[PDB]
């Protein structure tokens, strides 16, 4: 009856703390914009210290650099490293040259790296679907039935996309202590070779059900929480996309019907309006 | 019986319009082959206008360019972001030489970012599937059976491809108002391990059918289309493919047969002849 | 019982002969390497034959190079997309600049695209897996077996493998001319979550098999043949690959046992003899 | 009873010896880090070895190089090649320019190619998924259930996650000789759309399982291993990834016990521990 805290949050996101360089493909890829052209920014700054590092190392080696300043040899580490070379600082004798290849060596290697991961970062979309606010369980074809709807937000479609309805809730076990049972509930249509409006998911209440008898209170009292997984692959591109929501007993409008989203046009062509992908119809009695 | 709007087109895109930077990396992929290189060519342009800002928000600091001018800045701009340095405009002073090392780190990262994109706009390739251009219902081992087939258009064979016909049509709900219903039709062949010559796809209409008694008429009053979804993974690019295609009541032969695209040439080695991928044998009465 | 024409070739592949820049793609990724840098190499060249005659198509704009001879607007015009940018020969005037700024826009677009495909031409891994020579049809836990066996050549493993036994011949219709059916045949272990030694794939000949009752005699009338279709994630690559194989009649020894590849090394250890990989035990009977 | 030689090692890997530039691809990815670094700084080199040779094997093309000398052809082959370009070592004639021209389309290629391998070689993710030191054997809702558990060790989540439990055993043949057999076990959860925290795998023993009745000795003798084979699409990469792992029949406690890894911290709100992961309840009788 009384409220609790969140396990889920609406974005299906987890309130749980684990407990816990030696991760760094991950580290990488999962570190935020700005702390990326941030590390990248570093490591090349890092290199031409080393290499200008390098050129000191040996005698005055290249030409119209002063003697044992390093600015003028980490330039140039630029300058040789970025392939420019436009022709003043310029190598000097056999061994200077050597290095110059090997870091015109690197300059490419880093590259080719740096291209990786800004490829990798970039291409993990987000799948544009939206969820609606609230679910409902309302009396369908004659069997209480749980559904929450999402929709497409991009012109492209989602093919072979399907979605999990998983009830979440704490549950006495056969003996021991109390867990949060993973209740990955039955759908009329899991799966849709195709998704480009909207889509009504639904979960009908039969003996089998986890949520079977089940009330509002009962569910409370079980901490049940449900979770959208949403996945598919994008047209538009080309690869896989994804979603999570999550809902709660507060949001579940009991007997409410999802509103019709599809309009007709002045033109009257017809057409989708997501205006009312939230809209929840529910029936009032007297008093 | 009257003739009707079309839900989808025949290439299986639809007549809905939806009511609605927010989604650039959609857009980005998105978008006309023009605009993406204008685009580009216009990010290009800004950032050389923004360096060429520099140096000259600074003193006269590169050697060779007039005082004051962003021209010569801004060319100098390109020839230090693209790497040329031919070694006329050239930097002078420790602060030029920075951001010198700047736009080359730049420079590179903007390559690195246009081919990423270069190159995920380019990895989305057609299934090169041929769709049947009207579909039949005929009697197939003693039970009237709906069936529409396709072809590979490509010497390349396409794996572990599949199909899925799903028919779509008005039906009045339980209780409410007329919504079309998301028929999936259960086929004798979902599958396909391999493909890459012919396939009748085909759904037999048995008692559990959709379309189970239903005629000409009902089928065009239940305002009924049927959409095909293709999708499999093209041996070819080593990648996956898809295609899509729409039919509707007019396209239906009735006690059609698709007629055998298999021919033998001159020569005596069999062939496939995509000739006859249209053709539908009917049987005609009397007068 | 009398020979006949392969539909199939040992390597899966087929010999009907289809009928029929347009496919563009395709074809890039489809050709043989030489063509490939013969395109390429191709292409540059006409465009710096373009750009030597576009700085040519305005007065003599770039210093060092012989007024109206394109042989110098042409090396110069790949010194000026490949940035490399000497110091002879070099721009003059806003015009010259424009230009170059846009070859060099365009030597960028140029690589990142050469680059996309270098890359997708080389991603299309083979799976090294080895095929037996013969497949046998053999009593197996008291019931006639079909069978065929493959291994993986590399010391990486392959995941979530899996393999279709798929007999092919003609057979009449209920009504009208034969037709070749695709017997997709019903495994044992179809799925193998992982692969890395040998496989043994058996198809059991039960009431419910095409093949149920088949003899050799009868076999070799319906003309039919058997395709292995094998697929699965290479753990080697991180990514998909496949193989394919055909077997006729002739290859079929009825009463084969494939002979156990398994050896112990003189160390003891235990290993793998692919010597063995295409032995077949046979039973020989008396005279 | 007595103890064996591991078939399997903990990381899942195997301990059979095979027997057996052929597969260069493989080859090339499959390679340790250094080894790549080394094959590649190589062929640069041989190259440059090559074009200095070409420059050479002309007159005294270039400019500033000095008669003869292999060395001059060679520093100059790597500007020309990594389009640095300086302006001192400079082409003369034709024919050197033409030469130019084709190293820095091989330089273009061979940046574009060293960039594919340096990405493919990237992006082969692990799961970080930690597997359980042991397994139980214990009842669970009135059934003896063999389980282990693992737990994903990275922040960002696991989608479509799957696994597999595979025992494997010496088994005697209906006839002829030993053979060990791939029993894969059914699991009361195999498949988990969505895997961030933790995961008791479960494996109920009832009467069609391959070790039903199988005890400590019986499993022993029967020379028992067992094999986790998970894997799934981890949000973070978005991109595959998997992970092994194999148990003995000393590994497994019988009775036991997993222990709740999931914690209330002193701030109260909950969290996951991992110091309990492996941790294994067990029951001591008297004596
Ligand atoms: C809602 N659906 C999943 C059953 C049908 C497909 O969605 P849509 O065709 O409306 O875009
Ligand atoms: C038509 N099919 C899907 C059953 C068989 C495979 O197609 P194909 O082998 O003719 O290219
Ligand atoms: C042969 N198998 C497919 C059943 C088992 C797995 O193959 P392998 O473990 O011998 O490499
Ligand atoms: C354990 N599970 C696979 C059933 C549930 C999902 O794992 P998790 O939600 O705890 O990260
Ligand atoms: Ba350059
Ligand atoms: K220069
Ligand atoms: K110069
Ligand atoms: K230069």
């Amino acid at each position: 009856p009384a409220r609790k805290p969140r396990i889920l949050n609406s974005d299906g996101s987890s309130n749980i703390t684990r407990l816990g360089l030696d991760d760094h493909y991950h580290d990488l890829l999962t570190v935020s914009w700005p702390v990326f052209i941030t590390l990248i920014t570093g490591l090349y700054l890092v290199t031409n210290a080393l290499f200008a590092l390098a050129y000191l190392a040996c005698g005055d080696v290249i030409e119209n650099a002063r003697p044992g300043s390093f600015t003028d040899a980490f330039f140039f580490s630029v300058q040789t490293m970025a392939t420019i070379g436009y022709g003043k600082l310029i190598p000097i004798g056999p061994l200077a040259n050597t290095l110059v290849t090997l870091e015109a060596l690197c300059g490419m290697l880093g590259l080719a790296v740096a291209a990786s991961l800004i490829y990798a970062r970039f291409t993990r979309p987000t799948a544009g679907v939206l969820f609606s606010s609230r679910m409902v369980i309302s009396d369908f074809e004659g069997k209480p039935t749980l559904m929450m709807r999402l929709a497409n937000l991009r012109i492209e479609a989602i093919i072979e996309a399907d979605v999990h309805l998983v009830l979440v809730r704490s549950e006495i076990s056969q003996e021991g202590m109390v867990f949060r049972r993973f209740h990955d509930l039955t759908l009329t249509r899991s799966r849709s070779p195709i998704f480009s409006l909207s889509w009504t998911v639904m979960h009908p209440i039969d003996h089998h059900s986890p949520i079977y008898g089940e009330t509002d209170e009962t569910l409370r009292n079980s901490h049940s929480e449900f979770l959208v997984l949403f996945t598919g692959h994008h047209e538009a591109f080309a690869q896989n996309v994804h979603a999570r929501h999550a809902y709660s007993c507060d949001e579940i409008i009991w007997g409410g019907h999802f509103v019709d989203v599809f309009t007709t046009l002045p033109d009257g062509r017809r057409a989708l309006d997501l205006g009312k992908f939230h809209e929840i119809a529910q029936h009032h009695h007297h008093h």
